[PDB]
């Protein structure tokens, strides 16, 4: 449980999705250069993601266009990794009985989440907190 609640979101990983952030109304984007951000452009070719489960509640978020894995570094910066490693795992949970939240597994004890600012920039791990809108995501069909 990693010392966290276990309310899981409904749905599956059968198909790819878009991870939509309410905060600024952005879709999670993994750039070929390893850069990660958010875009409002629904036609962007780098927003399609494939989630997969490691263990129950643990996921990988992979770019279908590039094959890169979403990850969060030692300093809390989100990046795109060519290969899957411990920094690529996230704890996917339901939040506010509706949204999906993604907590860095490696940094779970610190509550470091995946989050997008209103300007579409990713937030740094330590800057994320329960209660913010930046951490709330909606998985949409592609």
């Amino acid at each position: 449980h990693h010392h966290h609640h276990f309310n899981l979101p409904p749905g599956n990983y059968k198909k790819p999705k878009l991870l939509y952030c309410s905060n600024g109304g952005h879709f999670l984007r993994i750039l070929p250069d390893g850069t990660v951000d958010g875009t409002r452009d629904r036609s962007d070719q780098h927003i399609q993601l494939q989630l997969s489960a490691e263990s129950v509640g643990e996921v990988y978020i992979k770019s279908t266009e590039t094959g890169q894995y979403l990850a969060m570094d030692t300093d809390g910066l989100v990046y795109g990794s060519q290969t899957p490693n411990e920094e690529c795992l996230f704890l996917e949970r339901l939040e506010e009985n509706h949204y999906n939240t993604y907590i860095s597994k490696k940094h779970a004890e610190k509550n470091w989440f995946l989050g997008l600012k209103k300007n579409g920039s990713c937030k740094r791990g330590p800057r994320t907190h329960y209660g913010q809108k930046a951490i709330l995501f909606l998985p949409l069909p592609v």
